[PDB]
């Protein structure tokens, strides 16, 4: 029990999640760029031991493409978690500037794909693929803020889920393949398809409807990758292995350096004045 407000500084306000706010941090001591999430845990007091131990777990994982934890600290009734800083942005930050063409495309969801094929040794991982989750370093790397595992009173927002997952059948990682399939259309066009729909709406609908699928003058192999990831059934969907073989992965995947490009392209948006 050492005090977390002594130990690091805030910076600014990163993101408005759920739970609480993630700030980007400085360690006081080393000067180390840290990302901090902070949740007040008021009522919830019990809960906090465990988070502690999942967090603890967490740090001992060997991805390269998940953002690493480094530890937690209680503070009253706040836990301030402490986690590796990305600096380049979100994916959907980056969106903002407009959608990414399909070179950017197919160099992200390789990244993405490497990370869904890493073994992981911790018991039942619980993921959450979109563009809100995809961080870049400043160098291009990719890394999903997704990554963990197992009083919420809110069903959620529907667009991402699968199939599967809403008639409420066990499922697996073949719903990770669905969800970055619609990340995939996400990327591409600004935004999950649907989503000028009631949520409530949506969510009825994605069981009983045909998938959605990439609507402009995408080349056919992009639009095949996404009709592989968003078979209805769930057996058929393609590993994530089998997906960083799909032609479209293949001839289209760039240097993952090349995605700085985003960075600089959201920077002079920014420059243009916010637009
Ligand atoms: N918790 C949780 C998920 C999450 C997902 C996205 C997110 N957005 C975000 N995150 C970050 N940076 C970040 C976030 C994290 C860590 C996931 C908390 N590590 N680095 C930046 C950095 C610079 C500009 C914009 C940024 N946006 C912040 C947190």
């Amino acid at each position: 029990i050492a005090d977390p407000e002594e130990l690091f500084t805030k910076l600014e306000r990163i993101g408005k999640g759920s739970f609480g706010e993630v700030f980007k941090g400085i360690d006081n001591r080393t000067q180390q760029v840290v990302a901090i999430k902070i949740i007040d845990l008021e009522e919830a007091e019990d809960e906090i031991e465990d988070i502690q131990q999942e967090i603890t777990v967490l740090s001992q994982c060997d991805s390269s493409y998940v953002t690493k934890y480094y530890g937690s600290y209680l503070k009253g009734s706040k836990l301030w978690i402490i986690m590796e800083y990305l600096g380049g942005g979100s994916a959907l930050d980056l969106l903002r500037a407009g959608p990414f063409d399909e070179f950017q495309i197919a160099t992200m969801l390789k990244e993405i794909l490497k990370g869904l094929d890493y073994l992981h040794s911790e018991k039942k991982i619980h993921r959450d693929i979109k563009a809100a989750n995809v961080l870049l370093s400043e160098q291009g790397d990719v890394k999903l803020a997704d990554f963990g595992v197992a009083r919420n009173t809110f069903v959620g927002t529907p667009f991402w889920m699968a199939p599967e997952v809403i008639q409420q059948s066990a499922y697996d990682s073949k719903a990770d393949i669905w969800s970055l399939g619609i990340t995939a259309i996400e990327l591409a066009k600004g935004e999950p398809p649907n989503s000028d729909m009631h949520p409530m709406r949506v969510l009825f609908l994605i069981p009983k409807n045909n998938p959605p699928t990439l609507v402009g003058d995408f080349t056919k192999s992009f639009k095949e990758f996404i009709d592989a990831c968003l078979n209805k059934d769930p057996s058929f969907r393609p590993t994530a292995k089998e997906l960083l073989k799909h032609k479209f992965i293949v001839k289209n995947s760039k240097k993952t350096s090349y995605l700085t490009e985003l960075i600089d392209r959201f920077k002079r948006w920014k420059a243009e004045g916010h637009s």
